[PDB]
DNA sequence: GTCGTTAGTTGTGGGACTAAAGGATATCGTGAACCGAAAAATTAGTGTAACGGGTATCCCACAACGCTAG
């Protein structure tokens, strides 16, 4: 079982990269500073507390 | 009672499925007969030798002196 998991789910791992690389490929640092205001908030990750 | 509307199925159709190497296959069934086309093979027919001068070239050999007297 372990075998055919190895040899049969590497399949949907290529498919998800190459979605993944053609959904982002023209992502480009093309400027130095896209001057926002507007940010994330980041904070530590915590798993049962 | 009857007709159009909307949402939630339900069946059906079209589109995806790592990367590297390699990379050999075998492939039925039959109806006749004559005419035309061109591609090929076979057959029928004609022939030199030295000479005159004069001159272009070649190979092949040799020469291209030295002394004495009027």
């Amino acid at each position: 079982k372990g075998l055919a998991d190895t040899a049969l789910k590497t399949a949907d791992a290529g498919y998800l990269t190459r979605r993944l690389v053609d959904v982002s490929q023209d992502v480009i640092i093309n400027t130095e500073d896209c001057g926002t205001l507007r940010g994330i908030e980041v904070e530590a990750l915590k798993k049962n507390e």
